[PDB]
């Protein structure tokens, strides 16, 4: 049983995403606490959003922006678990 996870080590922030295997959900790190964002209607990529932040996964690029507070805007994923 393994959760998929992103690069988890970006220049600015650790992008430790808990990619749920069906990729229906991400448990994402605010800083040192985890929230849960989920993929809804994606158009610009794959959007995992909860409300706290809006996580946008382009597939290989991962950014996460609330429209007031972006926490990560430059992570380009090596590859997750898969």
């Amino acid at each position: 049983m393994q959760t998929d996870t992103l690069e988890y080590q970006c220049d600015e922030k650790p992008l430790t995403v808990k990619l749920n295997n069906p990729r229906q959900e991400v448990s994402f790190v605010y800083d040192n606490q985890l929230l849960h964002l989920k993929q809804g209607i994606s158009a610009s990529g794959a959007r995992y959003t909860d409300g706290i932040y809006v996580f946008w996964s382009k597939g290989d690029e991962a950014t996460v922006y609330k429209r007031d507070r972006i926490v990560l805007n430059n992570c380009q994923l090596q590859n997750p678990q898969r």
